[PDB]
């Protein structure tokens, strides 16, 4: 069966943009949920054997909404770094600069997808077909992992979970605490 | 320009089964912005001089969101009392026991229609077109109020903001919260 991932870093690493609570509920519940629930779905089903992708690239209903939120959040923890945050670095930073002119450009243009992301949702930094940078936003599961020629480079995760403990209504402090986690290096890899 | 209803009781009336906190966040700020963005969307549109239920059953995409979610969050709080909870009456208690059988099955059908309710979304006891009660959800801003012949009597605010402060992730908690809490009264005005 599917087993939680261990957090790529202490539960109070990210604070004070994340707070050790949130984590200890979002990755230890919330995580832990989405993995019971995949488990308890699969036996004697066809993704008996497959792997999470395999799973989330081939199905709808209860098995992708919890396949697609196990790999959505694995990739989330991810893209945070008690290491990251500041301006970007390497590849990933010099083709934010080719697509938006400038990395406060290209910040500015994130903010507002993930604000205006209308309910729980996620807002992904991409890399195009034409290997370019975007930012598209997927409601509740969907991931653009599904998309062909799409490459997720970075998530946020926007459900309400995620940052209510520590920010309660105003995602723009979430997105605050976002930027000085950033993980760059996640990022360079993944594009790369 | 819309305005925000006052509440219908006291902040901490709904204590200790809605905090004094949630309401103050929920009501106070959540609520109240669905007002100012919809306020600030109308001006120069043909919904200028509609009535709230007029633009919501003719509305797109963000006036829609927040018309609807206007009209959904007024609904939701007349739908709690400090004086409810408990067993239905009049009416709607004689209407729950034709359709499910008694009380109890109607609750733990509602439960489970709510506890599945994926993402940001509403749990609905409407009465259908043929007087029958039934449950329904819509998620993010749906409304049953735009599907004709079908009158909605109470919902369950199911975005998380409704409940994290004083459930995190247990709707279960949440619902034993709603069943406390629940108005009667309301329900059977908008069944007669
Ligand atoms: O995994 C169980 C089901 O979850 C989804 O459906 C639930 O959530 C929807 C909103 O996200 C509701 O509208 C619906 O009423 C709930 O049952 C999923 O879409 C279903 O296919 C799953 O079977
Ligand atoms: O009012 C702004 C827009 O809100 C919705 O779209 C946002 O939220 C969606 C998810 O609910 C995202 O997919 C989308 O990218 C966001 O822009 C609404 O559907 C739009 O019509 C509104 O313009
Ligand atoms: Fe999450
Ligand atoms: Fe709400």
């Amino acid at each position: 069966a599917f087993e939680l991932p261990s957090l790529p870093y202490a539960i109070d690493a990210l604070e004070p943009h994340i707070s050790k609570e949130t984590l200890e509920f979002h990755h230890g519940k919330h995580h832990n949920t989405y993995v019971v629930k995949l488990n308890g779905l699969i036996p004697g089903t066809k993704f008996e054997n497959k792997s999470l992708e395999e799973i989330v690239c081939s199905s709808d209903g209860g098995v992708f909404n919890n396949a697609a939120q196990i790999w959505n959040h694995t990739f989330y923890w991810n893209s945070l770094s008690p290491n990251g945050g500041g301006a970007p670095t390497g590849a990933v930073a010099d083709a934010i600069n080719a697509k938006w002119g400038s990395f406060d450009a290209f910040k500015e243009a994130l903010n507002d997808k993930a604000v205006n992301n209308f309910g729980s949702s996620w807002t992904w930094l991409v890399k195009l077909a034409d290997g370019s940078l975007d930012i598209v936003n997927t409601s509740n599961a969907a991931t653009p992992l599904t998309d062909d020629g799409v490459t997720p480079i970075l998530t946020v995760d926007l459900w309400e979970h995620a940052y209510y403990i520590d920010y309660r209504n105003v995602r723009p402090d979430y997105l605050k605490g976002f930027w000085s986690l950033v993980n760059w290096e996640f990022a360079n890899a993944n594009f790369a």
